[PDB]
C-alpha cells in the first residue's frame, strides 16, 4: 500500500534515550522508515528548545494534505545544517527511535510509504 495507518507514541524530549536515527540525511530517512514499519518510532512535538536537545540530521513528519479515519496524511522531510530534503506542509513533530519510553499521547498518521 502507498499509505499505512500508524499511531505514533508522543515522547517528552527529556525522556528520549536515542536522540536520532544516524549520521546522514539518507541514513536517517532510511532508519525512520524502517522504525515506522517495525512500530519502533516515536514522535517529539517541536517547541522552543526541543531541536537543540536532539541529534541532526532531523527527520520531520509534515502534513502532506488537508485526514482519513482520523489519520493525518504525512510525509518525511530530513534537515541537516538548515537545509531540508523534501518539501511538505506543517511539522507534526520530529521522529526518534522508540526504545520503551512512556508516551504522553498518540498521534494518528497516514504515512506516505
Amino acid at each position: 500500500k502507498t499509505h499505512v495507518q500508524l499511531s505514533l507514541p508522543v515522547l517528552q524530549v527529556r525522556d528520549v534515550l536515542v536522540r536520532g536515527f544516524g549520521d546522514s540525511v539518507e541514513e536517517v530517512l532510511s532508519e525512520a522508515r524502517q522504525h515506522l514499519k517495525d512500530g519502533t518510532c516515536g514522535l517529539v512535538e517541536v517547541e522552543k528548545g526541543v531541536l537543540p536537545q536532539l541529534e541532526q540530521p532531523y527527520v520531520f513528519i509534515k502534513r502532506s494534505d488537508a485526514a482519513p479515519h482520523g489519520h493525518v496524511m504525512v510525509e518525511l522531510v530530513a534537515e541537516l545544517e538548515g537545509i531540508q530534503y523534501g518539501r511538505s506542509g506543517e511539522t507534526l513533530g520530529v521522529l526518534v527511535p522508540h526504545v520503551g519510553e512512556i508516551p504522553v499521547a498518540y498521534r494518528k498518521v497516514l504515512l506516505r510509504k
